[PDB]
């Protein structure tokens, strides 16, 4: 029974993979970048 | 309970709560910003 | 290197997320797995 707070973005699940994701992908920082201005 | 796997969110929904979480969720936000630091700093 | 602040990131993801279609599906698929893992266990 995962519960249905479980699957909201927000929660530990999928902040960790975010943040997984965002601090290991090399072009994400660029993208981010390039964004600010525009 | 109801049938989790009926909370999906598709691409567009998914855009859509993300960006609300983002701009109205501290912590959520300051761990999204920590990762894009370390990530940074890291790579 | 620039390095954002909170308030700078927030703005700048949030344009992200909404225009780069790569990135914003890149997320989604994160997420997607993460559901696969909690829903198919």
């Amino acid at each position: 029974g995962p519960h249905m707070a479980d699957l909201l973005l927000n929660s530990t699940q999928f902040v960790q993979a975010f943040t997984y994701l965002i601090q290991n992908d090399k072009e994400f920082a660029n993208k981010l970048h390039k964004a600010y201005l525009n």
